[PDB]
């Protein structure tokens, strides 16, 4: 029974990223590009290195001239082309790095230049000691090396990291095209909730879950709206949905969603905003009764997830659903998390619906496959931890064959922290 | 010849977490907690939950009374049943589970009646009381590395404001008479200044704040002005400038002249970074940490990842900041190495097979492997050995994990 019926996860999850649409694209300074996807392609302008760049510090050593006495023209320094032009017979001087004069296919090596003499208070040294002709093609970066000019460095579709903000950096693209980030509104429902600067009274608690989610979402880096907490009225939900429908592309609630005077939310959606309900319950433990809805206005589509009340429901789909369909919309092509096999060190009975447990992933070094500890029953048990909630733990459901879990049994992780 | 010594990875790592300080401690808003790092029990003034709460849906019930259809109000006596959500209050009268599994209503208005099916147990599916949580009790101890979970619990037990480690803020400077700023425009014989944007993106990542001093030539007056700078105005300074060889003379001098720091390596034994220099300086009883690294822009990655990501984490309090190892496979064969070898690669998972795979993004040549994804860890090679040249495809490997998975 139920105005939805039990969508299975592998569903649920499929007509969530589905459903979930792609953001809209925005010139952004390369600077504040991590973690953003790049909607261009990038193609370099200039070669690198630009100049014949010299790989050792040494001289303008011709394989063709060879061993004879040469006159050090003086020297080629990091900062400045040589306004110069090595003539047969003579040599540069040139350290690591530093561009070659129209000279030789040179080189050195702290090795062979032996230094005969630099006469006149050692000021400039006209004595190079050259062994013989070392290899045409040795120790230099030719023009181009690289990178070459008009070459793609980066593609369309480049989930940014570091490396190539600094490549952006290398190539002079200050200024990118990208999928816009998008912007999250949080909000909690219930008239038990209480905010948590505030003093219990009786029948009430503290609201855990908006701080949790919009935590959970700023780890990502995208941006967030706290619409705080609403009652469990028709009204009152309503003018929050549209808060948070005209400055957000995602809604996110907790609470209120089952039952009938906790089926507010549900009937408010489909009747009163006239979103697609999609999905109104998961056969999943924990996240049932979790809700996932679409809406469209002037042609924009607007997403919203309609979790459970539960502290643990809530941080569990909060990874399994929301973040997937973030990255999405933030332009990732591959937006499906990472999944690893770990072992248990707990064995677990199984339930008849698949398990997800909050667990520290842990390689005790000089040994392949992490350990997974749970981190608790379904609350902040006996298990304190210095470290921090790092994989989701999932656990198939029962089959009237495989009962239970033992300890070392290789299990899927899904990683939803920085290791 | 050369003055500092080959100092091997292990001794350096070891070095710059043995002269690398912790940081004070400052008071933060609970919501400013993610990364942060605990400098206080933190203790529950409540007790969570507050009163007996259900455990799944379905009615409160009388043990008296055992199976059997009833009435659903909404006190309850006896013969009679009540409707309960999630972790809603159990009324007057009641002590039993019954959730709607174990439930067949009979009647319907609202709704008339319904119907138990077995024992009751008097307190089952009941939370009783601080049974979560209980008055006074210790829920996070001091050295706690929050995420968010720890965060809805500071909400949950209602503390606000807490004690944690300061975070440290990092300077970045590039030094060398070849750099220009990638917003210029190359002029002849220069290039464009990229370390400095990769390591303020690497430090950024790890949330630290950040502070750009800019390129500086190669000279003493200025490069003791930028080191100045950096000094009043962060915990720890790292700078880019190709320290061995003919002239990187310009930066130990002025650091061991001018500053009077305390250069504890010079020379580390990996590529890439070998002329990697780190050093302290002790000012009026506080510590910075300089980090000198070299121009290569594959060494800057590289070393940020191996001796600072550590050092910073030292630095706002996590008790082990040691990196994360872990083995992969080579996606492909690699020649070894003269120098035990560090590469930028990316981790995948095939699915069911235990270990991932470390795919390689080059040897340094800026991009050399094309992907849509990040460079994920570092693959750690050993050194090459007469017998020991090579590593095949297949083969099991250290991995340091330098990015999210």
């Amino acid at each position: 029974m139920s105005p939805f019926p039990l969508t299975s996860m592998d569903k649920a999850f499929i007509t969530v990223l589905e459903m979930t649409p792609v953001l809209g694209t925005e010139i952004i300074n390369y600077r504040d590009g991590m973690g953003r996807v790049l909607a261009q392609d990038v193609y370099a302008k200039d070669n690198l290195p630009p100049f014949p760049a010299s790989v050792k510090d040494g001289y303008a050593v011709r394989a063709a001239d060879g061993p004879g006495d040469r006159f050090i023209i003086g020297e080629s320094q990091a900062g400045e082309q040589p306004t110069q032009t090595v003539m047969p017979g003579q040599v540069m001087r040139v350290t690591t790095g530093a561009p070659i004069p129209c000279g030789a296919d040179a080189v050195v090596q702290v090795e062979d230049t032996e230094l005969i003499r630099e006469s006149d208070d050692g000021t400039e040294e006209l004595e190079v000691r050259i062994l013989v002709q070392a290899r045409p093609g040795q120790d230099i970066r030719p023009i181009g090396h690289d990178i070459k000019r008009g070459e793609c460095v980066l593609a369309k579709g480049t989930h940014m990291g570091p490396s190539e903000i600094g490549l952006l950096a290398t190539v002079g693209v200050t200024e990118v095209e990208v999928n816009k980030f998008p912007v999250v509104a949080v909000m909690s429902t219930g008239n038990e909730l209480l905010n948590p600067e505030d003093d219990l009274l009786p029948g009430k608690i503290r609201d855990s879950n908006r701080s949790t989610l919009l935590a959970t979402i700023q780890e990502h880096g995208y941006p967030t709206i706290n619409l705080g907490i609403v009652g469990d009225n028709p009204d009152d939900l309503l003018n929050a949905l549209n808060e948070g429908i005209s400055r957000a592309d995602v809604i996110i609630t907790s609470g209120g969603v089952s039952m009938g005077e906790k089926d507010y939310l549900k009937q408010v959606l489909d009747i009163d905003l006239h979103a697609q309900i999609h999905f109104g319950r998961v056969f999943m433990k924990p996240g049932l009764p979790t809700t996932f809805a679409t809406l469209d206005i002037d042609g924009v589509r607007k997403i919203i997830f309609a979790l459970p009340g539960n502290p643990v429901s809530a941080v569990v789909t909060c990874n399994l659903f929301v973040v997937p369909a973030l990255r999405k919309m933030q332009g990732i092509l591959d937006p499906r998390p990472t999944i690893i096999k770990a072992r248990l060190s707990c064995d677990v009975k199984l339930d008849p619906r698949p398990e997800y447990h909050r667990c520290i992933l842990t390689w005790h070094h000089q040994e392949p496959l992490p350990w997974a500890q749970s981190t608790g029953n379904q609350m902040s048990s006996r298990l304190m931890s210095m470290r921090s909630a790092n994989g989701l733990l999932m656990l198939p459901p029962k089959t009237e064959q495989y009962v239970e879990l033992h300890k070392g049994e290789v299990v899927d992780v899904m990683v939803i922290g920085r290791l």
